[PDB]
């Protein structure tokens, strides 16, 4: 029953999201966007800056108001990481709880039909009166 | 269900919406006075355009007064239109009926659980 | 025992991730190849021949040796689309079937419990 | 069970992890770093060789190191492949065993109920009196 | 005649200039490279290694480039032992070899030598008949 | 170095040098360990002694060379240096020898199947001679 | 038989080998007694070559550099003498070894020619056992 | 025939011995003492002078074996120059002859065997 050790992999699959998508959208911060006009050992940090951190949303979405026809899916970018993340690890979540739920209750029950089993081997055996 | 998600899959969904409806709100904006300039109304244009009210077939229509680059507007709704359905309808029945096939027996057999009392007891009582 | 809306809504996500890694091929590298310069309706065409189409397509992923330790990623992304999305569906609709058989048998061996049955019934007043 | 895809997609994306780590490790170790002279192909073996083999091409590491500013990150692609080998290897391994036992214990000790079928079959027909 | 023997006596001669030379290697060079640094449990497997494999060898004798004119002298040790190895064993070949050569052919013809004895025995007693 | 002679001193060079090695190599090994061993309580000058003992006889000497197991991490190649010196002398030695014997076998043999042919020159002249005719 | 007929030359190696060597050996040899006290070199770490192969008579100028070693008498006067000793090893080796095999093997071919002249006596041989068989008269 | 020259190849490598046990000795053989004191390029000196000559070196000889374990292979240098000179020196002027000597014993004896070469001819042409 222990089907918890599927949490780090979510992580690990975050350091994938992280570096494809921190480096494609670092290329296109560098081209011209001048709050930092470059991000090679900070593009990490400055998705995980605007990931409500450091007061800093608006802060990203300054650098798009400098090319808003073709640059949105960054504050998009915040919103595609969270929403990956948070369905796969969410739905895990939920399947684990309730695997745990059914398995618990169902074996009390069975196990009361175990008492049973003791009911019967004292009736035949026990009782018999001539052995 | 494989290792998808229900709302990764309506993620994909309106990704989808992204996808055509940039593609078509970029491309004839400029050039008819429906949605004149159509910037965020396009997932509602079209989304509100599946079969309601039994007219916006008919607002399909002034668009296919641009056939030779409009109709994959008709190609779009029959997109939508079918993973909509697809999707929500069918996957709720096999969820409706996997927690059916659990409750149900597990409930029959509660009622064998009753059988072996009674038999039991017909013969300990005694 | 029934799971095949998720094979329905797999070749959707299938389509998705075409049409994801086209317009990729159509925005990181669009200039500097003029192999399909104008890729952004015809990514298609190029990638959908990149699909190890007479072993020369693969080849013709070779703009990609223009830029080799970068771009190589759309090789690899034919792979990965492979990988991930025909070994997840079959090998799952096969477990699928695996669990229809353990309904069936072990349900048979209940309905041996039902021959308990029996056995409750032939001890109750067999011997009053 | 037996699962397959799981093992399949990790091996996937953990080459995937190596060979960002190649050119992490090829283009700024290459040109000025001699231990492997020409690193441009040969960086998938450079760095699988500084994979804990006999303890000395973690010694062709150090002196890579001689250039600590920027030469830190490719122990750092240690930790990270650390990352994927831990998970496919260790939640593989550990769990599906453990669902293979639930299964097979949880039969054999119902056929322990099957010994209570034969009691009661023990006072049917073998004393009827 | 068969030295195949006498082979293995320069084989192990060349061997032995392998083995101190690593020890003189080990003493020279142990602290200097952090390449193996512990040039105590394998300096066989040290310059092993170093000995024309993949090229990353050469790369493994520049970390004692650490030490510029004090492990030089072993960069041309490895030229040693493998050309003066290589060029003993194909010695012992060509010329031994070649020494069994002309004792075997120039036998031949002194056998042939024996033929002329031959023809002169014949020519023992020929003219006490008809003469 | 083509000669068809007694070469054999050669190796005699060789084998001397090479209880010049024992010496070097058993003199430098059996100092260090003089004080940390029981066997001999001092190995100050018992290497040519462990000479003939290890040199591969009895069967029991790499037997002692196992208290060197004993001292793995800093002192393992020195019953490698057993091994080798035992190498040294058989090979080295007997392949002298050998050479040696086949050497002196061809060159008197077919020397004195010449001298043979010399009496059949005395031959030739028997008909150079008494029955001259 | 064929395309060598003696030719033990590659050992040479072992000339050359012993070159490097010997250059070393009294490289150091110089470099320990001096090395600290002349100013030309003043750090003989890894110049002791450089500096041993420029005095092989380069420009008529490092005899020249020799000239610090004439600051000090008895101390200092065997270097060049080195470059003559390492000349006399390899040089003599070589050539005239090379030379001297060579004319080890014209005493081989020297006495088959004589041989050669025993097919002379093959000649008179066949003087006899065909030419006057008595095959006349009488 | 002559290849006398390598002699000369193994005396000098001789001196490339002595050379190498006067730095030895200039480890062990300098300081343990104060019987010299300081040999740091001086066992040179101080070997050619011990070399079994004017019979005083031995008087040098003892407070060098003051530490006995640590002294004698001075004495077992003696010992190395002896082997090398006597065995190569003396067997390669040895080799040389016996090259020498079998050529001209039995060559010559074959020019006599020429002469025979003409005592056969005089009968077998002329009767
Ligand atoms: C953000 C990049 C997605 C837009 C790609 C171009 C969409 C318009 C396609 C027009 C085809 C004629
Ligand atoms: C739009 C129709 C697509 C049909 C694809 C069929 C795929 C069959 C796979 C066979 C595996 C058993
Ligand atoms: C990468 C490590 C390679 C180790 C090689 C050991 C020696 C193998 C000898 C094979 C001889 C053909
Ligand atoms: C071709 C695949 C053969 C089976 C692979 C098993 C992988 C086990 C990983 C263990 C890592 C120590
Ligand atoms: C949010 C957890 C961060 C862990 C540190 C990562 C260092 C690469």
């Amino acid at each position: 029953l222990r089907a918890i050790p599927g949490i780090a992999w979510i992580a690990l699959l975050l350091l994938v999201i992280f570096y494809v998508f921190a480096v494609m959208g670092t290329k296109l911060f560098a081209q011209s966007f001048p709050e930092w006009f470059g991000t090679l050992g900070a593009s990490m940090y400055t998705l995980f800056q605007v990931m409500t951190l450091e007061s800093w949303s608006m802060g990203i979405a300054r650098p798009v108001i400098e090319a808003y026809p073709w640059a949105w899916i960054y504050f998009v970018s915040f919103i595609l990481v969270s929403s990956f993340t948070v369905l796969n690890l969410f739905i895990g979540i939920i399947i684990e709880s309730m695997q745990s739920a059914h398995h618990a209750e169902d074996g009390e029950r069975t196990d009361a039909y175990r008492d049973e089993v003791l009911a019967r081997l004292e009736q035949i055996d026990q009782r018999l009166n001539a052995l």
